[PDB]
């Protein structure tokens, strides 16, 4: 509360360490259905379905653009890549299945670079 300071992280290195885990996911070799926002005038459906479009490609410009307030609107960007493709793809099309392995690699990761 007001003039009472909780004990913060040290954030100072959130930005490089975000875009280092950002890059292994750009060339993780499931990472394809994801590396560039979906056709919305090729992709019958996805356009009205989905309400919040979002892709690697995208979040990259973000955080390059400081665009990003603090590390967890980076991880809601990223976990909303695979929410969308769930909603979207059945869990064992090639493309369901790419999305959970790579929410699996993204966790893990955030994990052990940050908690
Ligand atoms: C990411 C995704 O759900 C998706 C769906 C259809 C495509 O042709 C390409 C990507």
């Amino acid at each position: 509360s007001m003039s009472v300071k909780k004990p913060k992280r040290d954030d100072s290195k959130d930005l490089a360490l975000c875009s280092m885990i950002l890059t292994e996911m750009e060339t993780h070799e499931d990472a394809w259905p994801f590396l560039l926002p979906v056709n919305l005038k090729l992709v019958p459906g996805y356009k009205k379905v989905i309400k919040k479009p979002m892709d690697f490609s995208t979040i990259r410009e973000k955080l390059s653009s400081g665009q990003y307030p603090n590390l967890e609107t980076f991880a809601l960007d990223v976990r909303l890549v695979f929410d969308n493709c769930e909603t979207f793809n059945e869990d064992d099309s090639d493309i369901g299945r790419a999305g959970h392995n790579m929410r699996k690699y993204f966790e893990k990761k955030w994990t052990d670079t940050f908690k």
